[PDB]
Order: C-alpha cells, then structure tokens, then sequence
C-alpha cells in the first residue's frame, strides 16, 4: 500500500494527527474475556436458556422485556461494571487520549471497559448503549447505572422510586433509535485527521459505513484479524491493514509510535 504502518505512526509522532476518530467493536474485549451472550457454551448463553426464549437475541427485544425482564437483567448482571477488567487495546486508547490525540471513540461494545479505562463520556459514542445509565420504562425519569446497581447484582427488577416501574439500563433494543450521540459522526468524522479501526466486523450498519465518511486525504488504519466491511468494499489510497491478532496488532504500532514505556507506566497506575 501506499501507506505502512510506520507511515501511520509517523504521523502521529510529527503531531500531523491531532484529531483521531476511533471505532471500535467486540474484537477489542475477547481478550478482557467478555462473553458473547450468543456463543454456545459460554456461562451466559446456558444461563438464557432457562428462559422461554425464541433465541438467545430476544433479550434485546422490546416485548420480551415488558414480558418478562428477568433474562435481560441476567446479562446486566454479568457485564454491568466491576466484573471484567480493561485489556491493553483499552489502554491504548486511553493514551490517545492521555495524549490529546482522541477527537472521539465509537464503541458497538456494551461491556462499558472504555469508560473503566479512564476516557471520559464525553470522548464517547456507545452506539449500542450503556449501563451507565438507565430510565424508568413508565415516567421516563434518567438515573445513573449506579442507582440500581445493587438489586441488579441481588437479582431484583429495579423500580423507579417515583412511580414503580421498571427501570432499564440504556441498552439499545431491537427496533429503539440510536443514541443520540451518535450524530456526533457528522461532526467529527468530516474533522478527523486519522480514522483508527480496531476489532470489528463491519458487518452491522450504520456503524460500518462511517468508515467512508472521512476525507481520502485520511488514512483508514484497520487492526483486525481480517480485512472486512467498506474497507474490503471501497479500498482508498491511504488505507492501512495491520492483520492478525489485535492485541499483537496494537502492541506493533505502539512500538512504531515509541509508546512502551508510556503504556508500562498507565498499565501498571491502572492495575
Ligand atoms: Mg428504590
Ligand atoms: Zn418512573
């Protein structure tokens, strides 16, 4: 390619690179060891099936919830923050930010590791929502995640203190509009000077297409075990793919960027 990967880091050491857009998806939390809720034989998908469900997914599904929400509160349990620990990918992130490089982060993830790694919400697009935050089914009132942390991890349906009613964690359900963040593409990504790529499928839009929404004078640099979505699609000049493992993949360019010891030291204050 036009580009290398040492191109890349290049840039980003000669301080051309000063609003990095980064999109993110479930590649970058296997090594944190996130179950998939829809993988055979993970604790979570034999935990679902006590459940009188069509498929693992109706969690997700408005009328499932209002049915039963029991199911769906299982799995706030397993991922709501606390359980599972930031990886290095996470880290790495958080220096681009420590480093005033991040203009934002765009996460399909639900497992809410960006915001233990340190980067603030603000920096953040949880385009399938958050356990951050949840709001009453009935009266429509927000509360911090925290709020109903306990009868979460005690097994009960947590109900709104003004009108009793359900209260659900801002988790995107099928059919629901995307958060309202998400329209920080139109502005961010016409502004960004490098779009980073890191463990996604790009197979769900419209997450996948806001890789062609940067300029072509910006290079697209992909981690990821394979080269997928409108990269493979629309291939542009300056499209870097760094393939393979994406813990193997990160560590090779933040020793292109002479990060080591940066990374060392935040690892360790944060672990
Ligand atoms: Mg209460
Ligand atoms: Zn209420």
């Amino acid at each position: 390619g036009k580009l290398s990967l040492q191109d890349v880091a290049e840039l980003i050491r000669a301080r051309a690179c000063q609003r990095v857009v980064v999109m993110v998806g479930a590649g970058i939390s296997t090594p944190s060891g996130i179950p998939d809720f829809r993988s055979p034989g993970s604790g979570l998908y034999s935990n679902l099936q006590q459940y009188d469900l069509p498929y693992p997914e109706a969690i997700f599904e408005l009328p499932f919830f209002f049915h039963n929400p029991k199911p769906f509160f299982t799995l706030a349990k397993e991922l709501y923050p606390g359980n599972y620990k930031p990886n290095v990918t996470h880290y790495f992130l958080r220096l681009l930010h420590d480093k005033g490089l991040l203009l934002r982060l765009y996460t399909q993830n639900i497992d809410g590791l960006e915001r233990v790694s340190g980067i603030p919400a603000s920096k953040l697009v949880e385009a399938h929502g958050t356990f951050a935050s949840a709001t009453c089914t009935v009266c429509q009132r927000p509360f911090p995640g925290e709020d109903i942390r306990a009868d979460v991890m005690a097994d009960r349906v947590p109900r709104c203190p003004v009108c009793t009613g359900v209260v659900k964690p801002d988790i995107v359900f099928f059919g629901e509009p995307l958060p309202q963040r998400f329209l920080l593409h139109v502005v961010d990504f016409p502004m960004a000077d490098l779009l980073l790529i890191l463990g996604t499928s790009l197979e769900v839009e419209p997450f996948a297409s806001l890789t062609e929404a940067v300029r072509s004078s910006v290079p697209r640099l992909l981690i990821n075990r394979d080269l997928v979505g409108p990269l493979a699609w629309h291939p542009r000049s300056r499209d870097v793919a760094q393939l393979g493992d994406v813990v193997h993949g990160v560590e090779s360019l933040v020793e292109l960027l002479g990060w080591t010891e940066e990374m060392r030291d935040l690892v360790q204050r944060e672990t």
